[PDB]
């Protein structure tokens, strides 16, 4: 056959346009296809191709011609294979059904996909994740009334009526749209679209009008979320009677919750809106086939209503921030056989633990009572129940008081432990340690006293270990060099004693490290420039003394820090005005806690807190080859003099060596820190001239000098002149303006 001899040709002539040879060493000239990887043959013919994830590097024309031409082809699989370029005509072969380019570098107008109407026999087409676009007018047709399955989501498309567009040649045999991720705004009309099954028109600037469904015979997955809709969604879902899916979330729809049609309705979300009232009792009709549910984030009220024990394949309840007060319904949640995970967090829900929650240790994967009025203490015989499923344990800022139950080793596959923000007292149980996949164990701000347990060590997945404000003594325990996985530790405001051990530089994973207000001692090790993933190191108001060392800054450059983002934070800004306010900023964790309940510190911190307050996501400025963004060893015994190796990290924010018994001289690389926005050197006996190179930096925002043996003229040009003179004050040989002219 000719078509044998032309697919072996077509395929090898694919290979060599590969920027990257031995991406496919397996293909090869006078060999039988069907033997290649990434082929599928079906009577030694191809019939499929998948180089999906594979770092092709090759424009669309190759595919087009190559590959998508071969006689035979039913499928192809390009997703995440590095194709850029524009879709132009191609002769595309006949048996052509499905086409996956998603995940790619295609770019150009979105009419480029009119082309592959070549394709006679296409009915699944992935466009998803690239760069497309809508120029200008929307005018004409996508005209590939053919496909059952088109996804456009994630790409660069931006205009009004794009839908419109897209149905302009008609619709009637398309089951799935995604268009989700776009900036698309206006009307939709699936009215014409009759056997439509899923749409999602999420992500999106649709302001005005609700999609019109029409008679709605087929729809079973309907997502609006994440735009600015308001207005009657009931009325025009009212006819979809197979709907299985409804997430309207992120929205801004007002009111109570309106009539849905219940009978086939498995998920519903109608989570961040301004929705009121209390949950009303007509939603039992979905008890039958409801298997997730999501009202968070309204201004919902009361109590969980009874009927939910009747849903017995509800998986999922979400009611987090809300105003749902009351006692904890045990009555209700124990009839729900199927419940894996509940969240109930940022709620008013009051009253001590029942000891019927012990059963739901052997059943819900995650409890999440976290931001409540919950008081008494923690349910001792929790994960009593044999085989303890249960993996999240949210229990912060509550009421809680009392010891922390060592019975929580019961509970072993717990992933999850947080039960910061109480009044909990006595020690932590050594028995924590048996806990084999416990990643994060967090019990900041409480009154536990003691020591760090040894047997930690015990951990080898142990991620973030957050300790900070407890009344905890001793040493940092010698086993926490076991656990490598360690990348969030902050033990700061304990009555630690002891030095950083040398093994900290073991931790390769270890970003965030914060270790202030306690009695720690000795020199900063040289190890600490060991650490491959540190871009955030708080040692203020130590002991610590001795010699910056240098090889501490040895990483700069090289830092690389992946697995510390996406984790809520609160960084409390010092407000200068207090002395007894130390340290540039406190970072702390703030999963599942209220800004609003910040004042509990204020009894445990001299710092004022009330308009110093950022709040967001642990957000690093770079992936690889970074620095560290966060420096303060203010407050310490620190001498010598600073080395000039600290002007290599370009993505520092912050230095503060303030209040420290520095000498020398500001090295002139302080002038290479181009990232940086606050620097503190004042109280220090820092002399000779301020380096002119300083003068280069151009996002200061804060600087001090005062309180040092600085002398000769303030540099001139830069962002001295902003700067007011106090920030230079007592310094007996420095002059020029801010302060007065030199003699
Ligand atoms: C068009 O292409 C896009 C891009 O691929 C595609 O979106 C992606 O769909 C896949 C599913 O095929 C998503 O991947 C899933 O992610 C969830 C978590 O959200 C995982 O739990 C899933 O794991 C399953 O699958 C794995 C192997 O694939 C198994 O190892 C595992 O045990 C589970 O069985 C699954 O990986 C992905 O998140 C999205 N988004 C992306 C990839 O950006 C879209 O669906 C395509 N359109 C159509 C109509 O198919
Ligand atoms: C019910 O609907 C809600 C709301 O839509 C939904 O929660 C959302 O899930 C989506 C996942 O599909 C989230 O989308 C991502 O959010 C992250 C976090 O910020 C972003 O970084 C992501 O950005 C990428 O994707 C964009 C395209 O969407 C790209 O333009 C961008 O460059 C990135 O590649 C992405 O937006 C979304 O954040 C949440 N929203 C909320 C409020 O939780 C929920 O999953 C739905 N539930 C069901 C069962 O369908
Ligand atoms: C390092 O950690 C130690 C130990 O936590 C810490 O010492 C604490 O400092 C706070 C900050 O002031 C002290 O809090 C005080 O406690 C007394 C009770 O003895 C309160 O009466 C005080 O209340 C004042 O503030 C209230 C409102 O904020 C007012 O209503 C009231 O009238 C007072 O003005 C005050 O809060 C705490 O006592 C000490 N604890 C100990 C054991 O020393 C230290 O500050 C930390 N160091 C650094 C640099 O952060
Ligand atoms: C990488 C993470 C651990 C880190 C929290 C990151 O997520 C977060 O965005 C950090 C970089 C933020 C949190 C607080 C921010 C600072 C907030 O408070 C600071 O005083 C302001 C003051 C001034 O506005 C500076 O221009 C920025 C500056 C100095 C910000 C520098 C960057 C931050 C320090
Ligand atoms: C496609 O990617 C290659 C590889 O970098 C590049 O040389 C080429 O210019 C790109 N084409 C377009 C149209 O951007
Ligand atoms: C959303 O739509 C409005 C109205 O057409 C428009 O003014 C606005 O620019 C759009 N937003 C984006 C991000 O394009
Ligand atoms: C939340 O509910 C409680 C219950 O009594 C009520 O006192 C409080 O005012 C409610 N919150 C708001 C903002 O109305
Ligand atoms: C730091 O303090 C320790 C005692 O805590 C002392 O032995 C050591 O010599 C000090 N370092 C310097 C450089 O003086």
């Amino acid at each position: 056959s000719q078509s044998l001899y032309r697919e072996i040709h077509q395929l090898i002539s694919f290979k060599d346009v590969l920027p990257d040879k031995n991406l496919l060493p397996d293909w090869s000239s006078n060999k039988n296809p069907c033997t290649f990887d990434g082929v599928t043959c079906r009577d030694d013919k191809v019939t499929s191709i998948d180089l999906s994830s594979k770092p092709l590097n090759v424009g669309f024309s190759a595919v087009s011609s190559s590959l998508l031409s071969l006689t035979g082809l039913e499928s192809l699989f390009l997703s995440n294979s590095h194709i850029n370029g524009s879709v132009s005509g191609f002769k595309c072969s006949a048996s052509l059904t499905s086409l996956d380019l998603s995940r790619n570098s295609l770019s150009g107008p979105v009419t480029t996909l009119t082309s592959l109407g070549s394709c006679s026999g296409l009915k699944f087409l992935n466009v998803s994740s690239n760069t497309l676009d809508f120029p200008g007018k929307v005018s004409g047709g996508l005209k590939l009334n053919s496909l059952e399955v088109l996804d456009l989501s994630a790409n660069s498309i931006s205009g009004a009526n794009v839908v419109g567009w897209v149905l302009s040649d008609g619709c009637g045999e398309l089951k799935h749209l995604a268009i989700s991720g776009n900036k698309i705004s206006g009307d939709v009309d699936v009215s014409r679209c009759v056997n439509l099954e899923f749409l999602d028109v999420s992500s999106n600037n649709f302001s005005t009008g609700i999609p019109f469904l029409g008679d709605c015979s087929a729809l079973q997955h309907l997502d609006i979320s994440g735009n600015k809709l308001s207005g009657d969604f009931s009325r025009a879902i009212s006819t979809c009677t197979e709907l299985k899916l409804l997430n309207i979330s992120s929205n801004q729809f007002v009111g109570p919750i309106p009539p849905l049609p219940l009978k086939s309705l498995q998920y519903l979300s109608l989570a961040e809106n301004k929705f009121t009232g209390e949950i009303p009792d007509f939603l039992s009709g979905a008890c039958d086939t409801l298997t997730g549910l999501d009202l968070s984030g309204n201004h919902f009220y009361g109590a969980v209503p009874p009927f939910f024990g009747s849903c017995s394949l509800l998986e999922s309840l979400a009611l987090s921030s809300n105003n749902f007060s009351g006692e904890l319904p045990m009555d209700t949640l124990l009839k729900m056989r199927g419940l894996k995970v509940l969240d109930l967090s940022f709620n008013e829900f009051s009253g001590e633990l029942p000891e019927s929650l012990t059963n739901l240790s052997a059943s819900l994967l995650t409890l999440d009572l976290s931001s409540n009025n919950f008081s008494g203490p923690i349910l001792p015989n929790l994960c009593q129940n044999p085989k303890n499923t249960l993996q999240e344990l949210y229990l912060q800022n509550n009421g809680f008081t009392g010891k922390i139950p060592p019975t929580l080793s019961n509970c072993s596959e717990l992933v999850s432990l947080h039960l910061s923000f109480n009044y909990l007292s006595g020690t932590i149980p050594s028995s924590l340690g048996s806990l084999s996949k416990l990643r994060d164990l967090k019990l900041w701000l409480n009154m536990l006293e003691g020591e760090i347990p040894q047997e930690l060590m015990y951990v080898k997945t142990l991620e973030t270990l957050i300790l900070d404000f407890n009344d905890l003594t001793g040493e940092i325990p010698s086993g926490l060099s076991n656990c490598t996985n360690l990348n969030w530790i902050s033990l700061s405001n304990n009555r630690l004693t002891g030095e950083i051990p040398k093994w900290i530089g073991r931790l390769e994973n270890l970003a965030i490290l914060k270790l202030s207000n306690n009695s720690f001692s000795g020199n900063i090790p040289a190890e600490l420039g060991d650490c491959r993933s540190l871009i955030w190191l708080d040692l203020n108001t130590n002991l610590f003394n001795g010699t910056i060392p240098a090889a501490m800054f040895k990483q700069s450059g090289k830092i690389a820090a992946n697995f510390i983002a996406g984790k809520r934070y609160v960084y409390i800004k010092n407000d200068g005005m207090k002395k007894e306010c130390h340290g540039a900023g406190n970072l702390l964790e703030f999963q599942g806690i209220r800004s609003e309940q910040l004042n509990r510190l204020s009894t445990r911190n001299p710092c004022n807190i009330t308009s110093r307050v950022y709040e967001g996501h642990t957000s690093p400025t770079f992936d690889n080859n970074g620095s560290m963004m966060f420096l303060d060893m203010s407050y310490n015994m620190l001498s010598g003099y600073i080395p000039k190796e600290i002007g290599s990290m370009p993505y520092l924010f912050i230095l503060n060596l303030g209040h420290n018994d520095i000498s020398g001289s500001i090295p002139d690389e302080v002038g290479d820190l181009r990232g940086l926005n606050i620097l503190d050197l004042s109280s220090n006996k820092l002399d000779g001239r301020i380096p002119q190179a300083m003068s280069a930096l151009t996002m200061l925002t804060e600087i001090d000098l005062s309180n040092n043996n600085l002398s000769g003229p303030i540099p001139e040009m830069g962002q001295f002149e902003t700067f007011p003179p106090a920030k230079f004050l007592n310094n007996p040989g420095l002059c020029g303006y801010p302060l007065p002219r030199c003699d």
